[PDB]
């Protein structure tokens, strides 16, 4: 049998235009980001999607994105489950820093590795970090399946997959095998981690995969829950590639 | 008390101003109703409420109310569960009708009986009813714990309690006993039904209970989940009483 699923990363937030790593900072979507969610909902409605379950991270921007999509579909009653295991990759000390500034300071090559490599680990976030308290003092991280003091302080994409894969295998994949229609409202890198696994993308090739914000990602899996083909982006392909280039360019110096 | 619970009915919808029985019609909250939800959230935040689980009906206005409350609390991550068993009382054929016009035609006392009686069952909604289709052709009622054909077509307040109690016993009560702080986002009459059970209100006294829209209701329970005292509306009592009178006045000529 063949199964289809939808995953996407939420829309824009304030730090997007500012070009700052957001990661675990619980920033809300801005007007534009909310509209992006509604657009995704409208596309899914057009395809007559009837979701059975929705999975999100515990970062409110992914949750609000799901809620907006469900409203566009008139499916607000559909069960939603949120887990830190779908949280965006933890950028550690890099959180809050400007990507272009990092390019000027450390070079475009190093920034590309920090952002897209599989094994490179960002420096861990310190208690002195401006956004440390706001993150680790929140109750949502006191009731995770992992103690507060044991949650990551930074993550390589490999680290993300290691804490995300179990959640996929144990709580999402079973529903897919049951023929349920699932929506995963996630983030840029946590989505890349999942795709790397499902599509069998190599450590080297994953570095060139960049996902645009607020765009439905369609994926078809086979009986062995493996991608039948590469992931596809729903929408105008030219605007999608342009959005991807925009994200890539955030890590480059002006030319 | 040993445990604390919060329940409430959502804010205004378009049919509030039109003064029409909404019931199972999946009407959305209007601007004012959304604001009412934000006010509940702010009031609960001011009292340090930290929810562990939220229960709602499958009518979107109660779900959106919960979502707006959680946003104000910065608790969007809190688990939410929805069930038709928390749905508002089914007004059957009376759905869509104007309360004041009905009071004019049949008498204020007659309408008050239909609205607040514990025992009187409204006439069942027929397939010929203008809103029958919009209700029973929705997928949410194809995946309930009972077949679509088994869902009610009208309910007395007693009928409501009979189908709501199983959910309280099976899903909600256990969580409360575990010490979890629960929020129940329900409706006018489904909430009256639960209160009757928790406070041991008699069939006669329940008729006099009218709940204001968008006002948190605090209930303190003992080890046996029995109310230790009457429910407590959280807010300015004068404004809350005016809000209650507002609902009562919808049935007056």
């Amino acid at each position: 049998s063949k199964y289809k699923l939808i995953m996407l990363r939420h829309g824009e937030g304030a730090w997007n235009k500012e070009n700052r790593f957001c990661s675990w900072v619980d920033q809300k979507l801005n007007s534009e980001g909310m509209e992006e969610a509604r657009n995704c909902g409208k596309q899914l409605k057009a395809l007559n999607f009837e979701f059975d379950l929705v999975f999100t991270s515990v970062l409110n921007r992914s949750i609000h994105t799901a809620w907006l999509i469900l409203e566009e579909l008139g499916q607000e009653w559909v069960p939603v489950e949120s887990s830190w295991r779908l949280n965006e990759r933890h950028y550690g000390a890099l959180i809050g820093l400007n990507r272009e500034q990092m390019a000027l300071n450390h070079g475009e090559e190093q920034v590309r590795l920090w952002r897209r490599s599989y094994n490179v680990t960002p420096p861990p976030i310190e208690e002195s970090h401006p956004y440390y308290q706001e993150i680790y003092n929140d109750r949502r991280y006191k009731v995770c399946d992992v103690p507060l003091d044991q949650l990551p302080r930074s993550e390589s994409l490999k680290d993300v997959l290691e804490r995300l894969l179990p959640y996929w295998n144990e709580r999402i994949a079973p529903e897919v095998l049951r023929g349920k229609t699932i929506l995963i409202s996630a983030h840029g890198n946590s989505s890349r981690a999942l795709l790397k696994h499902l599509e069998g993308i190599s450590d080297e090739d994953i570095i060139n995969i960049t996902l645009p914000t607020g765009v439905p990602i369609l994926l078809e899996l086979d009986e062995n829950l493996r991608a039948v083909g590469p992931h596809q982006f729903l929408g105008d392909q030219e605007a999608i590639q342009a959005a991807i280039k925009k994200v890539e360019d955030q890590g480059k110096v002006k030319q």
